[PDB]
């Protein structure tokens, strides 16, 4: 099926041999900056005519470029960087893939085999530096290893739990003349030995019992059930369940349906948390527990069974020790559960409508909340605007910090994968990145980057890409000229000390600094500003409508405040509803 | 001597603790970007009254000014970072500061010790991840140990051969309230134990006799002699030898004397790569024998008695044995052979005249050349110019690439410390926050990043920094829309067969883009392009007369090539003199 | 050339495999105890009938066996274990090989390959465990591999600085049929890369030079000459230097040659420690400057030029710093400055008679010597009758302590490879599984174990290996009731506080206990007491005759103290000269 553009007897570069290894996965797309010690792999991807190559300003951008071509399509992201300085300049991207389990294969030059270990000219060795960074890694030491260790890769990359595989290939292995094998046999006997097996009807019917037999049912998730938004789907027209989800999982539920509790942890809604804290079953789908949402373990769920379905053992039970868990495929187990729950439908009879009811009225007593003074712009309303024009079916990629809480809270996503967030490791300057990943995984589609302008300044050399590979990037820079973040923790325990976190200079502490429509411009890319609340739908609106790249700046007082906010380590009893740095 | 802020007896937190534990190591700058694990951190330093921070806009922003500022001041350089993402982004600082020996320390702040290995919110096994890019790293576990942690890493940061150590700060710890003891022992009995002792008579007489014996010697100076300026100066007006020079030791002796064979190496000039060949006595002081000078190692100085001085005992006959070694620091190695040289003056009576000559006429037939075109700006000439309007007295700092190599061969340092350039890993980005550091370590300097459109894209945000911290930094932008050297390296063993080597807009092919004017505007920094060397001269005198930051953009033909060159691995035998890409 | 079992196109275990491809090295004989985990390797090894095993009865014994063949042979050592319990029962084994540098090759069997990381039964990470006490160690992952890796194992285990290497087999790879490879190439680039070339004229030469230039040259020859023998000898015989030797290096020079000046070093003699105190050129031939040589640096042949030749880079310089060095084999070395001295015999001239005179009249003033107490058996006596009776041509292994310096000092060896002794790690139980290794590979030679009795009873079971195997193994058992080397401190340093160094009975403290002989007995190995000095001679003479294996038990005075004495860190003039426990 797969066409060579070699003869199966024909001896050809190991460089060769990697690119067709990545051509016979299905690779389509690859962020590869150029270098030295990754020159042949450059050299023999321009021979290749399937794939095709995004080249970053910095490795960085590579990375996150990856992440959001991976995160909104449901491939792996892959990027390819020289030796040295190029890996290294990977590591932020491969520990944020890490922690938000997102599929990535990424490929760097390394200096000669006999010359590793020399301290050699741009030798890192990476491999040692990566290794708790990644789901696993590589040093190719045979060029008769390439199509095996490229097929491990990718397999271990995207199987189970998704992560990010790192591998390491010698320039000297680069060019090396061989025939491949594309019949070896993977050396993963002990990882395909421990991956679960599809869930038992005993596990599955042990649930349904719990679901008829609760009061207050509340269903928990997260990342895990990105591929699951059918099933997940069924299954809550099935149960009647309210649903709270994670910064990770939003999307996988409809935040627009009556059903959704939207996010839940510190910077959740009220009626999530609350729905949490008093529920007497805990359906935990694809989730792993983190500080962010839990606040106090003993404090949450304190009141209830928990039922933890997770594809990592590793996970289940780690925080949080369930009554009842399922190692194990999500996607499956719903499947089984929705089975189930048709047959024995009238035996059943599931009505949680004085649940359900108990949560509207916290849902209508604590809803969002936000502020409009004169005419400045509040940033959640720019959200909800951009959401409005967009109907919101765009995908939606920030940076860290309030913007992205905003982001979060403000926007109804209707699937998964139109949210791109750093959530885990929470790295800046992802946005804008992730967005140009998104974009090329998905050219028919709307992408906003929803920044900051301390993370979008990060990696604003990407703004050169954008242009150069004709984009259709749309930028809403939520402008506040500080850190916001750090600047409301500033404000809360800190009496508004500031400590570095004004990004404007003080000289002209007026002026809008730096001055992104600049930026923009130096890159050809057309942009506007926008302060006055009235002119923003307008400003929106041509953003969206003009063909190609775009950078709208939004001016938006700083002293707003993202709430509600439980302090870490808190209880839901010590959320906070109110306040901000006026 | 010191005085505290507090009370002997008065308890205080931990950040509080270690922001004195600078002051007392006598660190009056530091480079923090705030992060919520590191903001105790910050607010301690607002506290502080000697200690100023540059807000960079980028980590790798941070440690690189840190670098430049330590590179130029001969101080260690201090940068502080949050978890996670914040920590991940000082990566290539580190191993660039461990591979050429930069002293520096780096401070991050972790998550509360409780949480370290939970999979927490922004954490980062980060000493795990450095371990093998740090001379030595931390993770303190009691606020107890600070105050010992903090002089611990100071000390093996700046003694013996100079490199990074990093410090990780768990949140709980700097929180928690406390007494320093300032008198606490430090606990390197190991590493205090190995340390060199000042150089034995025995070894450096020997040398005398050595230097007397022979016909042909030649000086091969690098990194290690820095602070060695005045001895080396000495020395050499004492036994005549010509200087041949690494990357990393440009300005030990002054590059304009006529003792001076310049650079050697790969770009080295023909006549210093031609004395080593020929030499019968090669005096390798604070060398490391690397790849990109030696070349092949079995024909390097193959016809002579090599003597190596080197701080570092790892290094010595690591690649080329020696019939002679001192172990121990070369400025004192140089004061003792200085004294013997002095005495025996007329008992020994050095002349080599005779080999000068024959190295002056190799200098004479084999210098460096560029070509001008019409009116196109040769960047060889723009350096020259550079030299002449600076009187040679500006600190430079560069990129990685051609440009480097220019910066390194046109412009003649006066004395070391003045080049800053990264060359054992040779991380692009790294001139324009180099120069953020250089200058705020030395204020009254004209500081000048000779950069590179790729490696300038880069760290652009950093244009930021300048700006708010009113810095007189005068860019100069060698611009050829490409990569440089990755694109020589094509023309030469690839047929010019491009492979994302093009910086600019293949829709626009004649446009320069991006455009770096912009960039500066943006950031509120003058700027200006030059494209007909006949303008060059006063655009240059401009750049430097207009008071505070500057951004001189400077066209140039891409088809230039860096020359001389000798291929990897490569005999002065194999060294190519002339062609380019045209 | 080399007769396969199977048809060159037959598949077969991997058990079988690995059996063969140490046929194909070479491989006459092996120590392993059989085990779950490597049952198949045992299997496959009653098929071969080249390869005799020789089943020891602990898996330490096993190890100690194959160095004790190893260092009598200049053959590699092969032992064999099953996994877990047995793998790390030849940790300290593996440790000993490391340190004094003795090529041995451990095979272990492993649990199956997905079993691996599961807690599984018999189950250990011995690659991590051994890792920083091997050379290099391995887990075979894929049976397509262990043709490959045993060359690798073999060829690293005995080129450059010889040292132990594991291979980790899995037993499902053992099990697994296949049909071997034995064209592949070995995949060590970078250590083949870094292994020295044959010295250099120039460095040599240079060496002449000094040794014309000296006054009081002393060799200081180590355990990297033990294939020097004829080179050193030849060396000595056109120079006339002074010998010294380290306990590793005994009988590289005949200890009863004149220009002989013995051990140097902590116990070694004071004229030995005399020479080198005063000389002015020091020729460190295979040696490593341990502390047990040196006592303090600094004072350690303070007053002459260090000439340094090791194999190991590593070493030149570790600790002292030579005025000269060659990294390369030793006996290479000397070949090449033979042919040199050879040649400019005449030219030279050299005359060091004044040298060794001074030395004469110190080896005349301060012997080595022992006191003997009415008719109580002198160890030192013990050892000198046994030499006498053997005409030194003796093979003898000693276990560690008082009885091993004895050892030492008061029998000549003539040749290397006579001496098997524990030196570096100084490993307990050494002794009589050494014996039976050094049997094994010789033979038709005297083989004699000179233990300690609480050394000898730590591996005493494998009296019955020596039994079964029928090994002409003698022990010469100097029996003290104590541990002799603690003893001895205890009452140096701690006023002869004894703390558990009594090895007999408290309750009949004057009764001989263990009985030794019943140990000899229950093993069927003929054995015989003797007490008097008078009988000791006859006794000798009588373990001498007896065919076969013999144990002869000689009770001494427990007060006896070895001498002369450096004390630790200290300098030749604080070496104690008399005094015991009396
Ligand atoms: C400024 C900031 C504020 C934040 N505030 C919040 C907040 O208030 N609320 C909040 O929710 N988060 C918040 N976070 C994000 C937070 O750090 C965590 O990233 C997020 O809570 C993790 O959610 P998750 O566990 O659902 O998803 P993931 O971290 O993606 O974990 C998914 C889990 O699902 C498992 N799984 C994967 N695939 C499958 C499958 N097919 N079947 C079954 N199981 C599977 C995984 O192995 C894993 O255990 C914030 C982050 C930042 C940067
Ligand atoms: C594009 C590119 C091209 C390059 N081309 C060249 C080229 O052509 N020529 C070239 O020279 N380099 C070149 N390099 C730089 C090169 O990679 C190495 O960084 C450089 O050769 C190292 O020189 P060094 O060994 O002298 O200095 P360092 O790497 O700084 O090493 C200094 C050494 O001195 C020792 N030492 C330190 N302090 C003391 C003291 N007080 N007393 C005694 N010893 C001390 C150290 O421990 C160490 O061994 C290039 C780099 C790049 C990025
Ligand atoms: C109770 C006790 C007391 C001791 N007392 C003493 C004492 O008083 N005096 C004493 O000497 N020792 C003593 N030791 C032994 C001591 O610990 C060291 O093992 C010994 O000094 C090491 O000597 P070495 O360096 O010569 O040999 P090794 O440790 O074997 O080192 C040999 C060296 O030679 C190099 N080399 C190897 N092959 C070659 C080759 N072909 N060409 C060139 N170089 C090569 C190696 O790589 C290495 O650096 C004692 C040990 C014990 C247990
Ligand atoms: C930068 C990558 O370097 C290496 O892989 C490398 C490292 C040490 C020794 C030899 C090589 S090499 O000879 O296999 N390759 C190179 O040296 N390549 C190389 N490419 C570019 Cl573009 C520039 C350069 O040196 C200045 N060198
Ligand atoms: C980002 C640093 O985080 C931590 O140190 C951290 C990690 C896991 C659990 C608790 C904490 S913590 O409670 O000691 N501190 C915080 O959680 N700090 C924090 N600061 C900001 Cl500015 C934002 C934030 O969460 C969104 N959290
Ligand atoms: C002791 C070695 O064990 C193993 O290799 C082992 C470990 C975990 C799971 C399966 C095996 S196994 O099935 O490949 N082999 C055995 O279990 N062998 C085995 N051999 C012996 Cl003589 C006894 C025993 O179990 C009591 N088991
Ligand atoms: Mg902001
Ligand atoms: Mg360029
Ligand atoms: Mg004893």
């Amino acid at each position: 099926t797969f066409i060579s553009r070699f003869a199966p007897d024909q001896p050809r570069k190991g460089a060769d041999i990697l690119v067709e290894a990545l051509e016979r996965q299905g690779v389509e797309t690859v962020f590869a900056y150029p270098g030295g010690a990754s020159m042949e792999i450059h050299q023999a991807l321009t021979r290749s005519s399937s794939i095709r190559n995004v080249l970053p300003r910095h490795e960085q951008g590579g990375v996150f470029a990856a992440e959001g071509y991976a995160r909104s399509s449901g491939k792996p992201g892959i990027c390819i960087a020289t030796s040295g300085p190029g890996a290294t300049n990977l590591v932020s991207g491969l520990a944020d893939a890490l922690l938000d389990s997102v599929p990535l294969v990424a490929i760097t030059g390394q200096v000669p085999r006999r010359m590793i270990g020399t301290d050699a000219f741009q030798e890192t060795p990476i491999v040692e530096v990566t290794r708790s960074i990644t789901k696993h890694n590589y040093l190719v030491m045979d060029v008769e290893d390439i199509p095996r260790i490229i097929e491990e890769a990718f397999f271990l990359a995207t199987s189970g739990r998704p992560g990010p595989v790192l591998v390491d290939v010698p320039k000297d292995i680069q060019q090396q003349l061989a025939i491949p094998n594309w019949e070896q046999a993977m050396r993963l006997p002990g990882y395909m030995s421990r991956m679960p097996k599809p869930p038992e009807d005993s596990h599955l019917e042990q649930i349904v019992r719990l679901i008829s037999e609760s009061k207050k049912p509340v269903l928990y998730v997260g990342g895990g059930c990105l591929n699951s938004s059918d099933e997940l789907g069924r299954f809550v027209e099935l149960t009647g369940i309210p649903v709270a989800s994670t910064l990770m999982g939003l999307g996988s539920y409809p935040c627009d349906d009556e059903l959704s509790l939207h996010m839940l942890g510190m910077h959740g809604t009220v009626y999530a948390n609350y729905a949490v804290e008093h529920s007497d079953l805990l359906l935990a789908f694809g989730v792993r527990f983190d500080d962010r949402v839990t606040g106090k373990l003993e404090a949450f769920a304190s009141r209830a069974k928990i039922v933890h379905i997770d594809i990592d053992s590793a996970e289940i039970g780690k925080n949080k020790t369930p009554h009842v868990s399922v190692c194990g495929d999500v996607k499956l187990a719903l499947q089984g559960m929705n089975k189930v729950l048709e047959n024995r439908a009238e035996e059943l009879k599931l009505d949680f409508g004085v649940w359900r009811n108990e949560l509207n009225v916290q849902k209508q007593k604590f809803p969002l909340s936000f502020k409009t003074f004169g005419e400045a712009i509040p940033p959640q309303y720019a959200i909800k605007v951009l959401d409005e024009l967009t109907d919101g079916k765009a995908i939606i990629s920030t940076g860290v910090g309030q913007h992205q809480m905003w982001a979060a809270q403000f926007y109804n996503y209707k699937k998964p994968r139109q949210w791109l967030s750093s959530g885990g490791l929470g790295a800046m300057g992802f946005g804008l990145p992730a967005a140009i990943g998104a974009s090329v995984a998905n050219p028919d589609a709307i992408v906003v980057d929803i920044d900051g302008d301390g993370s979008f300044i990060m990696n604003v050399q990407e703004l050169a890409t954008i242009r150069v590979e004709n984009l259709p990037v749309k930028v809403l820079l939520l402008n506040n000229q500080h850190l916001g973040m750090v600047m409301q923790w500033e404000d809360r325990f800190y009496k508004a000390n500031r400590a570095h976190t004004f990004l404007g200079d003080p000289a002209q502490e007026d002026e809008i600094f730096p001055n992104m429509l600049l930026f923009a411009a130096a890159c050809g890319i057309p942009a506007a500003r926008v302060t006055k609340k009235a002119d923003l739908r307008e400003a929106i609106q041509t953003m969206l409508d003009t063909p190609g790249p775009y950078l709208l700046d939004v001016i938006c007082p700083h002293q707003e405040h993202v709430l509600p906010m439980i302090p870490s380590g808190g209880t839901f009893n010590d959320v906070i509803t109110e306040g901000d740095g006026r």
